[PDB]
């Protein structure tokens, strides 16, 4: 499932930047799957009941931690400060060759 | 500890696919660790009085991602849908030159 | 945010080796930066109201697992038996090249 509420919370399944209708990559640029992730996400999120704003934790996994500072600034816009936790690292290799993938945990 | 409890939840430490008994991997093969690995899972979750439906949240954490789908056929077999959130990457290393690793949490 | 309260639970960030006043690493050394990630940890754990033996749940991001064992001794120090659930895994590269990254979440 992409989301699981065990109730004062919900758990997100790690998100990719892809079209959800079509299941394929919005582009191949971290710029544009960072921002599809995010908007995918929010969409998971208000469909569970929650939304950005009670999301208490999220993790970023990178392709390459060269694409920080465009992934920040992307991030940023969807949760500003004050944010939620989070943990950001560069892993070896994603599911499908993303560029990036997020997952998260919000309050109800 | 390989598992915590904190009430409404539980905690699992990342399971490789050792034997429980003498601490060995089951084969070399992702494919037997893979089973070893939701195996023990099931052990450890229902001595904490979980079970694989009470699951929520999982990552499994891979040695290559070329092979996912080794991996997902074992796991959809205890994990069948709808299925835990979910998260899957290829990390650089895993403990003891594992091939796979998965963690998760599950509610009493 | 470092740490966000989700009222039985605190989810903390990953934690990196930087004198916190500052933000620049104690050392190069994973010895050194261990040590300070998890003196971090529990200051922002207990500013929180928790504290390292309410610790359910930790996650190592390492830069070589080869420092497994500095890191395993340096942690069973600040999380001695029974110690929370854990996972640990090398990643292809973390925030600012640190050697070792931490993420946990507590009960309050």
């Amino acid at each position: 499932s992409q989301a699981i509420k065990a109730n004062n919370l919900v758990f997100l399944s790690g998100v990719l930047g892809l079209i959800p209708e079509t299941g394929k990559f919005v582009s191949e640029s971290v710029e544009d799957q960072t921002e599809q992730v995010l908007k995918n996400m929010g969409e998971i999120l208000k469909a569970s009941g929650a939304d950005y704003s009670s999301v208490v934790k999220t993790t970023i996994m990178l392709a390459d931690l060269a694409d920080f500072k465009t992934v920040n600034e992307i991030y940023a816009k969807y949760f500003p400060a004050p944010s939620p936790a989070r943990s950001t690292y560069q892993v070896a290799a994603l599911p499908l060759n993303a560029k990036i993938e997020i997952e998260c945990i919000a309050t109800l």
